[PDB]
């Protein structure tokens, strides 16, 4: 007996095209998404060139329209030079992305004044998301209050961060957040197995107490999102390993295992991979779209999943219970038992759909 | 013709006793204060032992009462273990001091949750001051708002920081700040002369644009305070130089030079070295206390000032116009033309004066 789920949404993926296509491209990354039960992705702007201006966005839009197998929206990235310049294209993007700490990113800002300028100039009705770790979460929340608008915090990984967000929500502040599967299912304890290169990720893997705090505070977590961040094994195992884990193909199996163990409910999962992503990012429904999963099948995660060009996974060896059997996207079979059945270019930019425009006052 | 000023107050000094008395002690540091026209100092808690518990405060109180030549109040320091334990002694301190970044300090906190705990437990009517640089200013402001109280930001040094504080004040938030003379009168341009050891200070010396921004935004600066941070030349010139500059003996001459040049008024100076320190820290008046200065006398700062045990100064070679001629403290001549005339132990803990207790609701 299969369970039918709606089309799941991953609001934080790195698809590497343009400019990093040996790591992933739209075609391979969206195949990975479909195999993970994900029918819509929001792609981050830290590509080469980075998506920080209208010409770069135009290029990325066409590459995505030609290569994507599932539907998508593309983030713009904040830079030290582009505040006040994105108004004409802002509504065509998933949202604006701010990189506020050291990570794999033309995009670190050098002053909180630059954060303020973005919060003041980006249209008030459109999403802003931040890579903001530890005290940076409190700092960006302050900027959001000074400019009287909301913010969404990416990949929350620490007890400190989730408790700060919890306190902010208790004061009625407009903040939402997401958590990635590696911060729920891996910890410092796994660094011995992973090694120092493979284990590199931002935010870094947390302590057992960090992981426990995220689970205990599930009510504070609005979304799950993979932060799918593919790099090849050669890069991860080399002399200056880039941070990041691939995750599209493993996220849903890990979370379904947790559902089966009673750690959260199926509804809790669907709020975090469907309803809350829709409402925070104003993403449209996908007609005749659904995912069928098998909750009984036990398997062990292999050394690499079939689709991502990363060709490795930090979850190797973990036992999971839960499998994606079939995905239907807009009336076409997109995935069955390991076979992707829609071509590159089947996917569409949801921000171009009438129902995908973000409503605003005249 | 001498100008009579009220007794000036320095709310940020490091007097090194207990435990660092080769760098400074209460007797030498308060001699330096008097020679700088300062009749009351607030001493920071990053001593050895640090002033983070009742027994350490009791020790420091007696050492100060025995050694100080001018009046004083002593800060308590926040630690990772003392939130909720300081209630009985809090009112006897200048305030609570939080070290939120790397500097010469049992006192860095490891989580914003620890900041919140201090803001929640320290009595609401008593001062909290923070060493908070760059984005940390925004972060601690967020904590202050979440806990609905004020905060004072120590040694503001950057355009970024003063503009953030300016924005917060424009939104009516209860934040005050101070600026140290080295951040008004030295910059990156001086590092060639100072060298990498002597030049070490936290916050670091800023760019010419940082210095210009502080002057342009003088209206945002509530207090001047030296951050007198004495270390010996051997330490500053050695293999792991500690950060900090001595400053009590040079602060007023530097600022009087600026007054003479029309960069700020005498009133602007007295607001920042007398009235605002009094009102932010609830410090009492000192009866029959005043300072006589000579605004005409030009001199060049020597390689060391007479009193501080630091026995060096980063302002060596600067030309100043303005000299402290005489200081009277509580009816006794305390300083004349280079001679301190009150003994160690003349100074008193102002928090023990009836008028020095901070008013609170029953
Ligand atoms: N998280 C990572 O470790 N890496 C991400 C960047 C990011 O989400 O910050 C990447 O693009 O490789
Ligand atoms: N500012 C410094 O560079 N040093 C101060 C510490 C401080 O005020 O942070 C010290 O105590 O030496
Ligand atoms: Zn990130
Ligand atoms: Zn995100
Ligand atoms: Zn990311
Ligand atoms: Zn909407
Ligand atoms: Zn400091
Ligand atoms: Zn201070
Ligand atoms: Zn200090
Ligand atoms: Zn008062």
């Amino acid at each position: 007996k299969l369970v039918r789920l709606p089309g799941l949404i991953d609001v934080h993926v790195h698809l590497r095209e343009p400019g990093g296509t040996h790591k992933e491209d739209f075609a391979s990354g969206t195949a990975a998404a479909l195999a993970g039960g994900i029918t819509m992705v929001c792609a981050m702007p830290n590509t080469r060139p980075p998506i920080i201006d209208a010409p770069a966005l135009a290029l990325a839009q066409k590459l995505a329209e030609a290569g994507a197998r599932c539907d998508f929206a593309l983030f713009l990235g904040a830079s030290s030079e582009n505040a006040g310049t994105l108004g004409t294209v802002a509504g065509s993007a998933a949202g604006l992305k701010l990189y506020l700490n050291e990570t794999f990113s033309e995009l670190r800002l050098d002053s909180v004044v630059q954060w303020m300028e973005h919060f003041e100039t980006w249209p008030s009705h459109l999403p802003i998301v931040a890579h903001a770790e530890q005290q940076t979460v409190a700092a960006v929340l302050m900027v959001a209050q000074l400019t009287q608008r909301s913010v969404h915090i990416c990949h929350v990984a620490r007890k400190e961060e989730i408790l700060l967000i919890k306190a902010a929500k208790a004061r009625g502040l407009p903040v939402t957040c997401e958590v990635a599967p590696h911060h729920l299912f891996l910890s410092h304890d796994d660094l011995e197995r992973l090694g120092p290169g493979k284990g590199e990720v931002r935010p870094e893997l947390g302590s057992r107490q960090d992981v426990e705090a995220l689970w205990e505070n599930m009510a504070v977590i609005d979304c799950f999102a993979s932060d799918h961040a593919p790099h090849t094994l050669e890069e991860k195992c080399g002399s200056r390993p880039p941070p990041g884990f691939p995750g599209l193909e493993t996220m849903l199996p890990l979370l379904l295992t947790a559902v089966s163990e009673g750690r959260l409910s199926l509804d809790d999962l669907l709020q975090r991979l469907h309803h809350n992503p829709r409402r925070i990012f104003h993403l449209p429904p996908q007609e005749d779209t659904y995912v069928e999963v098998d909750l009984e099948h036990e398997w062990t995660i292999p050394s690499h999943m079939p689709f991502s060009k990363a060709h490795w996974t930090p979850f190797e060896g973990q036992k999971v219970k839960g499998t994606v059997r079939r995905v239907v996207l807009r009336g076409e079979v997109a995935y069955i038992d390991g076979q992707v059945l829609v071509p590159p270019g089947y996917g569409q930019d949801v921000r171009k759909w009438p129902q995908g425009a973000v409503p605003q006052l005249p």
